[PDB]
């Protein structure tokens, strides 16, 4: 149980730029002083008590240290180290530093569904290896899906930000309200059990936006927001999914579903023949059906 | 009713940070005309509907209408408003005192007599909103704030209106908002809001007065969250053993799940922990003391 280390991170690491943060947790690029490679490390402030407007406890910070310890594969963010002194602790991580996905998207020339399904099956592959260790990540929305190196023709996804992730126990609920609300379940919504079935509404979600710039269920306000997730309200409009092939629009009615039960499961998700098709002519439909990037840059920019 | 288009600085000097939160900052501010001091509330606007950050112009508007409409000695006052490119800037009162308990946690001695003193500034407060069907709906410790700390008997006013909502009859209100340790079940549980959250937020309010003790609040938000929904608090004698049975029965009435069992503002007012019926009932609330030592260290904590 790797005792987090005490010694001051300064000492054994030089801090470069800010990459990112969030409410608790400040994220900057670092090399280690000893070896030369590069890595993430995230400082995340420790409460005082309970009480506290500020800091996260210990037992979420533990707990995703736990999990980022467990998780080694090609699509999932790899863990180096971990330091503690006394206002934070500090996860040195695999520095990923090639933007968003949708960054990526938004300056391409042109995308069919057969390379956006390239995409979406890195994260479906990410996620079954989450999702066979009972580990859901609760946090899946386009800013933690993270790319390696822009410049590679294909690039590689990671996904990243395991600070919601959850070990998902036999037989015991659990029930919380977290998240970004455009992304979120409606068992999230209504303080229902949640399991892994919640990552793959959100998988819905990313998809919906990545083929048409458009988002399901956001309204002009958190308020109609909730309303349209609790509702299952959004549509196909041919406004923004006038290109969309069938099969598309099949994946995401699948997964875009209230009760938990009836929803895809990842490895349905997986099989199902927009990723993998069951023959040459319903593969020449996917690879013929394009994006419209114009929808897609229009709103992705907007959302800076 | 429309915002000044002109810029903020060329009537006002603006100053230090006096608070910083959402997506607002306040600072205090003069203005140059008057001479007269206020804070200045800068409320970055959103510039589409999933911009990361930012804040809707519904929302803005809300919290600018319902201001306008409220004039209180309990409750802030709106001076002005301008908007530039970027921002709202809300010019309010001017409350220089501090947070309430931040003051209760300096005195050596605290009866209920006194607390009631406080409490029931509180409720006056509410009771003016109410009246006009405003709910409140961030009402916690940090929005209670002191004009002067320095009179016998500090004035209260309520601050923060970012949450607050017109309460219109036959139209369902539902939204998850706050600060989990002091919101009610129905926010959690996602059903119709009205001005009873407000009172469930005064229970809670006034059993950490009391005790120093937060009734809900777990280790984790998961924790508090299953308190809230499942009305599972206690009163510990670590933290109870000098409270009386009235203060306990104003609380137990006010932190109860079903809506229209809870009381409202105009029952808080008139239960007996609040305005005695006789002599009796005066004596115990004169008589019976806070434990500071309790208050002042779980306070001192947030910090
Ligand atoms: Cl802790
Ligand atoms: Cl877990
Ligand atoms: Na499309
Ligand atoms: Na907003
Ligand atoms: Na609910
Ligand atoms: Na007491």
């Amino acid at each position: 149980m790797e005792p987090f280390k005490q010694q001051k991170v300064e000492d054994f690491y030089d801090i470069g730029e800010e990459l990112g943060s969030g409410q608790f947790a400040i994220v900057k690029k670092c090399r280690e002083k000893s070896t030369g490679l590069e890595y993430a490390a995230k400082f995340i402030k420790k409460r005082q008590s309970r009480a506290s407007r500020r800091g996260v406890s210990r037992e979420e910070i533990e707990r995703e240290v736990s999990i980022l310890r467990q998780v080694l594969h090609h699509n999932v963010i790899t863990l180096h180290d971990v330091y503690e002194n006394r206002t934070d602790v500090v996860l040195i991580l695999e520095l990923v530093s090639g933007g968003e996905l949708f960054d990526f998207l938004a300056q391409k020339e042109s995308l069919s569904e057969e390379e956006a399904t390239s995409f979406i099956k890195q994260i479906l592959d990410g996620v079954n290896y989450l999702h066979t260790k009972k580990i859901a990540h609760f946090d899946l929305k386009p800013e933690n899906i993270m790319l390696l190196d822009k410049n590679i023709p294909i690039p590689h996804i990671k996904l990243i930000d395991f600070g919601l992730a959850h070990e998902i126990e036999d037989g015991v609920e659990f029930k919380n309200i977290f998240g970004t609300p455009e992304f979120v379940a409606p068992e999230i919504v209504n303080y229902e059990p949640l399991g892994l079935e919640a990552d793959m509404w959100s998988i819905g979600v990313i998809t919906y936006i990545l083929l048409s710039g458009a988002s399901p269920f956001l309204g002009d306000t958190k308020q109609e927001t909730l309303a349209n997730i609790t509702s299952v309200s959004y549509d196909f409009d041919e406004e923004f999914f006038s290109h969309t092939s069938e099969l598309a629009k099949d994946f995401i009615r699948k997964l875009l579903v209230k009760e938990t039960r009836k929803r895809l499961t990842i490895q349905e998700a997986l099989r199902h023949p927009w990723i993998t098709p069951v023959d040459n002519q319903q593969a020449m439909v996917r690879r013929e059906s394009v994006v419209n990037l114009e929808n897609f840059r229009k709103q992705y920019v907007r959302r800076r």
